[PDB]
């Protein structure tokens, strides 16, 4: 499968803990899992990363 969301590279999965949205207060950025880059939420509202 090529899952065309660059954070991505094209088709291929990034660096297991790489941000696609500069997020931050809440939703502490978005990276993607070395498995999905569905631009991959990341919760933890609270604690940084």
């Amino acid at each position: 499968e090529c899952e065309s969301g660059p954070c991505c590279r094209n088709c291929k999965f990034l660096k297991e803990g790489t941000i696609c949205k500069r997020a931050r207060g809440d939703d502490m950025d978005d990276y993607c899992n070395g498995k999905t880059c569905d631009c991959p939420r990341n919760p933890h509202k609270g604690p940084a990363t």
